[PDB]
């Protein structure tokens, strides 16, 4: 020969090639890729459509016995680069596909003097899963991605791992952060699928196991949900008689009616009817109404309508026992024209006698009811925290 | 021959092969392919634009009697890989398409030593169906997908299916749930489709079937619209004379009157007008009204604006009849001014014997007309009971 | 020959033949192509950008002199597949394109013995239209779609229709209804388009006439409109002197103040202003205002800010007048205390005469206007539904 | 020769030619294309993101010679149609591109018979321009397009005109209406662009001038803002005294402060802060809050807190002065008992004696703070008047 | 030779030239490419997702010892134009992808007589990035460009720069302003990264460093919330047994509720919680309520309950002090009638000095709170001016 370049490598197991044929001598042995993957992104999960997207780094490596050469007589070279679509490539493709991702085309791979092609591309890829939003904020999630040769069966492609199921669990370096999602870890486990006899599908199955960062959902809803609570606190120190307590309660009940719709808009809620949160806003919807249903209370009672004595079985029982508990001819004719006219006075001082009575009942049920409702907001506000410690603890 | 790989066969058979022609030795015999369909995803259903987007798994195989082979003589080897773009591939379609759906390309085929040549692909596709809107949150859907060639008369291409049509009835397998639609049978039937005489196209027609769970939709538009039915309630214990009892109903009707415009945006109808849910809103609105003209006809009659005498055609008919049926010179001088004194005081005292009449029959219309607004609230609620319980049952 | 296959037909009139020529043999006589329209479906109708969404099915065919054979000698056949990307095919686009839709490609046509070439494809279009919103529920559009060769000229290639054009008028057979767009006809017309003397286009001219399905806006915008009529009837009930008479109306113009805006979000206007609509949507506010204007004016009448004697000019005209039209030492000591007190009293007295007269008078003007403004709700609602029988009639 | 058909030019002149080469006998002459444009629509002006989307139809061409032949000898032919795809073609781009517009692809040209090549094609343009949003329903803007080629220097590829730079200046002839912006006018410019000595770029420098139609902002944001001027006007007409009045101002000072949320998230504005606009509602808010600081002070003025009397100072200067300004032993023990009586009803009618003093005050100050309110509104409505006819004059 | 054209250059060095190969000699050198990069538009920032979309302008050259020529003998010709898409192109891509942009491509290189190939070409491009919000308009961000080879080591492709890094920081020539985003700088570094032994990638690493433009969020979120601080300075002024002054305070409040809801959905946060922003706002509402507390206050005291005497403690306290700190048988029976009468008014008239000396402890309780409510505003007025002239001087 003579010395024109070093191309004369790639002109010798070139040139008659044939990029269709699985590479094998004897065509009864398959071809053994050995894949792994690292893991880059979560794009986006939609708790809606069920619907994961991701991005990650993928390598594989297989063998073939058509470019093969000697390391002597061309110079020591020990590897180089061949363009992607001039050799076989294997099918590996995932089950779980809904769509395809746009990625990046790597277009050359390396080729050892053995045979040992190897093929590192990056792939985003749009998947389908299950999502549990049983518990909103504190959730973990447990995704598979399936590796699987599409056409091919067991005894054509057969897939393994590159390295040791111990370094790909425990593998988060180039992962960013940030963003609302945490990676726990990524394990990999190979199972031997079949649809029947003769007929078996190798497939590699990794399962991405995250975690919701509850940061973003504590001023979100859980601020205004307790701010709509102290200003009640400070809605009963309006006496009942005033009048303006009864728009007082309405006007922020529609106030917090607003505040349902405008945050159920922005979580989701699939298959289970509702998280847990759901039902700690219930909870705070009743604890509210009740707050309207003993001012509407005091009120009836306490108010002008030509009404009559309270009753003297609900004296003694109310106001002498929570004193305890709670708190601690022309002469005549004369004499018939002012004997009349005390008369339509004493009419009327009976009558401003009829409310010192009721605002004395109504005051003593308003300072009872204040210190009932008071100890539930404290008994439910100190429940809501020891739960959060239960979690908040390792 | 010599060894020198068995790419030999490959060799042979697609040497001189043409890609172009449809593969039969005499021209009069049709080619028949075999179909079949699983359901992987429902991704989409829009019921404004009438278009279904889903997500299957399909597989086919022809038969051609230009790749054939004596398995002897090549090393007993009886099927192999060949790449997509280089035989022949029917132009099979969808009649309902609308558009173009992203999917992976398979870039390999089976082909066996007699001819059968075996295609698998998974494949998205938009189609437009018919969606019936009539009673929302329960409603099954019965949407078609037609294969069909889109050239090729039925002397040309025929169209079979692979397996019996009891097993594609009966496979949901790897259909993924969760996600707001219920999968419930896939089932098929050829018909022959003829435009005139001599142009006749066959075709496979798959019926999906699907039905929505209505675990949704009772917790975003049932909840509230039986939350404020019990407001009103509540809103009917203050007294008419006091004054905020009309601004806490039209307060409410405000309040309400947003619900159902920030709902109706997320539901849609198409076609019919409003489903059955929209007649019973109109029933929630019409139930809220009449609570709005029986304490706009209260207050007109008890109010103190100089009026005269209660009727006692309607003293009678009103306070006695309704107790068993809802409720159990100086000295003449002196003398002028003082009566003229006691007659501006008996003036004024049956002025209040005004409304103290008046009070009386409006208290007992107040009583009276809650009994019959709580009645009919009761009666149309176990109306909407025994209605869900007809479903519920079978 | 032999009797290897019958793609010797292929190889025959496919070896030298050559996909860049215009194929005529006298380069003097032009291509004539033959295309009709079939219509599937409207995707989509924006009328802010003036854009239209479409799908069509679409056919054509010409002639050429190279692609022909004689039947026998061939085993008799008279037609074949071709691959689409193999021969000649005129470049025949749309003028009104804005965008390029996605639609599936088909790679094969059909070639007969005399050269007629048949080529089936569909194909989703986006176009650029004018659209007049004038009246906005109940309009018919008026779209255009242009074919032409956007290169070649009159004497390269000429546009035919396939089939008379009563054909193309009066076929509405697998178009998709129930999605608010009711095609009507397809309008096929033919004009020899020329820029200036010898260079001259031939295109053909389909108008595509669509209409609008009123039935969504009777239910969006109809109902919450006759809705916050009949509250303001029965929101005239009131007595003026109570108080809460001026803030109720005050709350449902901010009640339907809201519903302006949210709602003209959702409607569309281009090019006019507006469309008829919102002229029907003023006098709804202008027959409010009034509700409001008057009133502010009775509760100004009817006050107690210690004012005057209503005018004789005014009671003669008012009360009277109207009753027809609408209605139907010590002794002197003494007495100089007494006869001070009685003046502090018939000063008192005649202060509640101040009402009782102002009081009748706003009775009267309240009954009055009340008559006024439910003539002008009923003289107007008969309008508006004597222009919707116009219309309902053929 | 024979006469076989006419596509023997067609291999005469593609045998050999190479499309890699640029087309010159010397390499020394640059290749000369011609432009020119005209402007089809506007598709989207993105006012954020300063981002500009339009469509145009665009030609060009070029002159090489290696497309030569005699027109006698090949029977008299002139031009003929080449595949785009099989010859040299320039590369000119645009500088301002941010992204990819989808257009239809041409895939055929024209040459005559010197080398003339001329090429159509339409295409869709993404461009980056600045946006200035000083004035906002009024505004011209000055978008740019430059055509260069993006390797080539200018003694390679030189670019031209294909017309004179007038008749581009004046061609609104297929341009579409009716889409909120008007075409003014597209004027071209020459410009030899350097990065240093001897690297030279030509370039073409396209100015298009768009004018948005104001119409569509005088009825989503002209309207209410004079809408709620006349509803203030009809709330002072409420005596002070009364209650409801300061109601009524918070009322619709909520009802305004909704509109300017919910309208300024559909007007844009961009590195200037406001537009003119954003200046015209600080002036409607100003002016509506000295609406309600006027009845806060009207309200403290006139009110029963047991008051003292009006100073006689601010009774010369106010009640008299604004008169032509704006307006035009038992008979002595009985004797201490009814002089004692009287004594507490003399108490008594003075402090009704208070308010008729600061009532009479109060009404004098509503009517005088009437016709200044009045007046401020009336002063600057003619101001915006006599600025829009200063707009639509010329 | 002869004179045919000057293509038989193109001619010399394309016949035999292979574009799988790595262009070099020896092999053991590596191929050395320089790259530089300005920067054009920042596109989109994406606090949520942390996505950052911009458009840059990159340029790159290497240098192969198969493209070299002697520049005699070939009419002095010394660069040509080379089609991209038949020579060698390395493969420089990015590590923080997420995403394909679409760019326009660019068909040719220059190519000198040594081997110097030179490559333009603009590019879209989608990267992820840490986004710190911790102060919200008031924020320089520091993404990161690292370009690299996918697949070669450091012994086959190394990576330059081809200009010094004093220019590429400086550099701030074609950016396109008034876009919300100013970019300060972009410093260029080479680091050498190795994922063990043998195996280096080189890469080059650009910080881009921009900082947002903050006057778009003062008009937007700082207008409003010192709005409806003058709205409560006007509000204290309403004296507090009138009434409206309770409706007052929870009308605004709900106002304000309103637009923390409406803003906070325009306005990320991540990873944080909340920005310092967010933190001047729970300010403001705290400001509020304790404006809602003394209201809630002053009416308890100052009302008509039938309440005993002030307390001689608080009243020493209260008026005396706090006017130094802030303010500056017939003659009995007649006898028995009329001093019943006189006892009957003489308890009327001390109710009514009830109110007169809690009315004037709830003045100077009143006036004593508006002064230390009116300093905590001045007081917190002037820290938030006096922390942005620190950011604003230098
Ligand atoms: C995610 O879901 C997996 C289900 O496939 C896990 O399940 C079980 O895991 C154990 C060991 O990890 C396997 O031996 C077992 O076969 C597997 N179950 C099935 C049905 O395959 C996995 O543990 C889950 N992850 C987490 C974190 O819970
Ligand atoms: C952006 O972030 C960079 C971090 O990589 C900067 O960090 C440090 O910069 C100095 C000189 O600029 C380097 O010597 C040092 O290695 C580098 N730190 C690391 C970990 O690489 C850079 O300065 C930052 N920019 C700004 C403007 O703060
Ligand atoms: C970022 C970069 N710079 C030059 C090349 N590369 C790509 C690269 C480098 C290292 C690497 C992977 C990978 C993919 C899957 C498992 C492990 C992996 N490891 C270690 C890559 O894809």
């Amino acid at each position: 020969t003579t010395q024109p370049a070093l191309l004369r490598l790639s002109d010798h197991l070139l040139a008659n090639y044939k990029k269709g044929v699985r590479p094998v001598r004897d065509w009864r042995k398959p071809t053994t890729v050995s894949i792994d993957v690292i893991m880059y992104a979560i794009l986006n999960v939609d708790e809606k459509n069920q619907v994961l997207t991701t991005y990650i780094w993928y390598r594989q490596y297989w063998t073939d016995e058509f470019l093969q050469w000697t390391p002597e007589d061309f110079d020591n070279v020990t590897k180089l680069s061949i363009p992607t679509d001039s050799i076989w490539v294997p099918d590996i493709l995932i089950n779980e596909f809904v769509d395809v991702g746009k990625s990046p085309n790597i277009p050359y791979v390396y080729v050892h003097h053995r045979g040992e092609v190897q093929n590192y591309k990056p792939l985003q890829l749009v998947t389908a899963c299950s999502l549990d939003i049983y518990n909103f904020p504190f959730d973990v999630q447990n995704c598979s991605l399936t590796f699987t040769s599409w056409l091919h069966t067991i005894q054509d492609i057969n897939i393994t791992l590159w390295r040791s199921p111990e370094e790909v669990r425990s593998d988060k370096s180039i992962f960013i952060n940030q963003g609302e999602w945490e990676l726990l870890e990524v394990f990999p486990q190979f199972k031997e699928f079949s649809i029947d006899i003769s007929n078996s599908y190798a497939e590699m199955k990794f399962y991405v196991i995250i975690r919701r960062r509850p940061l973003f959902y504590a001023v979100s809803l859980l601020l205004p949900s307790i701010f709509l609570m102290v200003v009640d606190i400070v809605g009963f120190c309006l006496p009942p008689d005033s009048g303006e307590r009864v728009s007082f309660k309405i006007t922020l009940l529609l106030g917090y009616s607003v505040f349902l719709i405008i945050v159920s808009d922005t979580l989701p809620a699939t298959a289970i009817g509702t998280p847990l949160i759901g039902v700690y806003f219930v909870v705070c919807m009743a604890l509210l109404v009740i707050s309207l249903a003993e001012t509407i209370f005091i009120v009836r009672l306490v108010h002008k309508q030509d009404l009559q004595r309270p009753v003297p079985d609900w004296l003694r029982h109310l106001v002498l026992d929570r004193i305890a508990w709670i708190l601690c001819l022309a002469v005549r004719g004369l004499l018939q024209e002012l004997s009349s006219i005390r008369h339509f006075l004493e009419k009327r001082d009976e009558m401003r006698e009829v409310a010192r009575d009721w605002l004395r009942v109504g005051y003593v049920l308003d300072r009872l009811l204040f210190r009932i409702y008071l100890l539930a907001v404290l008994a439910y506000s100190i429940t809501l925290v020891t739960l959060w410690s239960i979690w908040h603890y390792s």
